[PDB]
């Protein structure tokens, strides 16, 4: 049976997802694939073709590979202090949930910012000592903002521990894009087009909205919580627009982040993970060498007991590696996966994984913000129980 | 040599506090008392007789002590569960540094509040992991709110540890104040009044100005933060008169609080510390009986290595009682005190302390907010130098 | 692209090294190789054919590999007491950081020396408790001194750990340079030559310059602090010429040591990494079996939270064998490697690799003492993605 279907079927049927497409490849060529419900639930418009979806942190495994290709061409290397290249990261403070402050014992290097261990947070992280200067300086929120001017903002701000001594998801890949911005004195979105969308031939992929894009991108639906405050518990699951302010314009030419902001489709995104099972484009080229692309798969970030969590949740089974969550344990995953299994998601509910052991690749695209329901996973289970 | 008139004329001639009141009783009788600077640097007026003062969380000892006297009483007791009295406060939750919620282990007692060991926590405190929902609510900036519709809005929030656990200075006093209310179905203002300041003949006390009192009230100095964002670094100590929002009404009939907002006099406080040496009016009528005395001062809560801090800022050698610091280890103290010496002071400045060992008082009254410079301590050091 | 050769390119532009070469071998021959520079900046003599290095600790697996010779031929064994074939290692003493000294409660043995587990220390050791005793007697600094006789004041002094306890970086290949003398009767010297280089035909590999060595030499920058004082801070990388002192005389026909002093060439270096892949010489005749190089090669030290340190810099993902370094987990590694790949390093930043995976070796001579730049990492990672 057709467990992917039903999967999606369900989703829209119970009317929490406007509009799910979803791709697996094998060897690299479709084995299954399909789309269920609508553009927008406000007109009842189908899926288009070459449909737009904002891929928030799925841009963070292209910007970390970015930086593994600049790694190996010699640009820097994984024990680079980030202060050699931005001094305005120099001296950092370290802030504790008892209100006492003193100076970094460490300095932040470009391993580090790969790894969410360089002590940076997020502004919408529940809980965290330093979020709440976060939200007041709206490094997220200000979208409008140059990346190297937000940058300056936060490089004044306190880390919430001692670079290299623990493990928070963070800001730090949009460090690591203003890094590489300095480090190269070319801008991320120039280098993201020329190394990686070009030779892939991800022609819909970037930072802004294509002149034919607007009629295709996917409306984005839940509630994003008032001031950014954190939310105490999750919002009612509900269809309803969601508002993003100015956090993610779709035609600023010189909007680019490294954690979030690229505007994809399922057919790049898959040219993109299906490049990752070899480090080549399918014609042979290579992006990025075998020995780099292990040393950048290769688990990195282990766990103690609570395991890997984003503002408390789960990702059970998993490691960190340079790209993103990466199956250690099938005996503590919480869905069906192999060992090695990697990947990442965004805030707005996509999801990809790379199984090598199947020489697999999947995408789920979908617009939700801050789901209760982990449709991504849920798919890549259906399709785990489909080989 | 009259070292408690040196540090404050030094203290006005460097332009750091616009004026200055003090009082140190030994016996209950005056033996050093003196003033300097002026009511207002704007205009220059003198200090008027019986100036007034906001003394913040001076007023913690009173209310605290109020709540001794209701337990002598049989009101309640140390261990009652504050739930018995407003079941807003069942089933509260506690959330950590991590984004992880859980329902609190423990219930709030009595003697939680009185000790701050609730759990609670306060919206200026900085790394906080919940102060931003207080914050977000308004809980201290909305000073026009009636105290019983501030805790219902306290009560939804989760606290920051399990009842019991640990110590942080906190909103509990307030918390205090209102389950007094509920327990007793009076006003804390009214019980105030007739319990202590009737008897000690505090006239010029209260949650609002005597009739005769606009006059008599002394300027205010210092930046209170933007948006009361907790700041990272001390701002500038300078002389500009402070901007209190509604936060500490001068003529609302219904505000009334548990950790702040009383106006009072050099001459009424003096009063109240002279009676926490026996318990008594000075006409022999007992306030609250020597045991029960006993019982509130005694060192109930003991900090390990780090200290007793609030907000990073130390009090060396000072365990906690039921109505404040208390001196526990001179080895280990910053400044000149003895034994058993106790009392506590409010976020303009105001200072007070009880010195059983030489049946002695003192107090400080100025007006700055944040103030960088110790004077409280200092004038107990000088006073203490004294005697 | 020719990545090693862009790096090498690249540090000769930027005024870093004056002269680099590199080989790569793969299955015994040549797949990669270069050079960059001149023999000095001074004249600007090119790279001499059979340039001469000083290679320092890239003796150690030289002299290591000479213990396991011995070992196999029932000279000595792992678990020989050093005290055995020399008394003046009797009775040590271990000193700590709080001035406490203490007997040994552990025997030195070979092992010890050969895992830097020993207790000794180095004179260069930036904070040591001994490492001011060490300079004072001019351990390293001395290099006129017989061998014999640097070995007879080192052990009058006291270890840093007890035997077998710690790990640290030291004087210890020294050490059992000299017991390989005492064991055997004959000088180091003689051993290496006629049981290491004269089966590998590395001729120009020794003690001291070949005849026709002077015009062969490369000159060696950088700065030796002052009086030996360990730096608090890395030097300026600046291209002038080193001063040595009389550490490391060119035909003193006495010189030898355990740890640092051979003069060697590219191509002698790299005769003897290849044959690490086997313990053959290249017609086949063993220079160690396979159970004693497996023995030797299997890693033996493992490391804490933070890792292999040399004077606090890292080796991330090595561990330590009887050899050298040994990368055990290309996940916490810093730069490309492959599971298993081994060797060791040399201050003027003379590297050298053996990856097993690849039967790949790999070598980068050149001549910058104190390096502010990973250039031979820089190397390895560039042939490793060129593989
Ligand atoms: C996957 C990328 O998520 C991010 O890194 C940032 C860019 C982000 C940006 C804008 C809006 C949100 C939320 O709507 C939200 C965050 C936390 C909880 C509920 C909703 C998150
Ligand atoms: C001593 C009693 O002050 C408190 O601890 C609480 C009750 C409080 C209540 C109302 C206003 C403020 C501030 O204005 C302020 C707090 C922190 C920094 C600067 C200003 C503080
Ligand atoms: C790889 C072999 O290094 C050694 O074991 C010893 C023989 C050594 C001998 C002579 C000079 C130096 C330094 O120039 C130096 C040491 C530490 C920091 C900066 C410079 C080191």
């Amino acid at each position: 049976p057709d467990l992917l279907t039903n999967v999606a079927e369900n989703y829209v049927n119970q009317d929490l997802f406007a509009g799910i497409e979803w791709r697996i490849d094998q060897d690299g060529k479709p084995i299954f694939q399909g789309c269920a419900g609508v553009k927008d639930i406000e007109t009842r418009t189908f899926i288009p073709k070459n449909a737009i979806y904002r891929i928030y942190s799925m841009t963070k495994p292209i910007v970390s590979f970015l930086a593994m290709m600049l790694i190996e061409r010699g640009v820097f290397r994984l024990s680079s202090p980030i202060q050699n290249f931005d001094p305005r990261f120099k001296s950092m403070k370290v802030i504790d949930q008892h209100a006492h402050i003193e100076p970094a014992t460490a300095l932040i290097t470009i391993e580090h910012l790969l790894t969410h261990q360089a002590g940076f947070s997020y502004d919408f992280s529940l809980g965290c000592p330093i979020s709440a200067h976060y939200r007041d300086a709206q490094l997220i929120e200000d979208g409008g903002r140059d990346l190297t001017d937000m940058m300056g903002v936060l490089a004044e701000l306190p880390l919430v521990f001692h670079p290299g001594t623990q493990w928070k998801y963070s800001i730090s890949t949009d460090v690591l894009a203003h890094i590489i911005e300095c480090a190269t004195g070319e801008r991320v979105d120039d280098l993201l087009q020329r190394l990686i969308f070009d030779p892939l031939d991800m022609q819909d992929t970037g930072f802004s909205l294509p002149l034919d894009g607007a009629s295709r991108l996917m409306e984005v639906y839940g509630m994003r919580s008032l001031h950014g405050l954190p939310a105490l518990k999750p919002a009612p699951h509900v269809l309803v627009p969601a508002d993003l302010g100015s956090s993610h314009p779709t035609d600023d030419p010189d909007f680019r982040r490294g954690g979030h902001g690229l505007y994809s489709t399922l057919d790049d995104y898959m040219a993109f993970a299906n490049m990752l099972l070899s480090g080549q484009t399918p014609e042979g080229e290579t992006l990025l060498s075998p020995a780099v692309l292990k040393l950048a798969l290769a688990p990195r970030v282990h766990f103690g007991a609570r395991g890997m969590r984003i503002n408390d949740e789960p990702f059970a089974g998993y490691s960190w590696n340079l790209l993103g969550r990466v199956m250690t344990d099938v005996g503590a995953a919480a869905y069906a996966t192999h060992l090695g299994e990697f990947g990442w998601s965004g805030v707005a509910a996509t999801y990809f994984w790379v199984d090598p052991t199947k020489n697999m690749t999947g995408c789920v695209m979908t617009q939700f913000l801050g789901s209760q329901h982990p449709i991504g996973s849920d798919m890549q289970a259906a399709a785990m129980s489909m080989l």
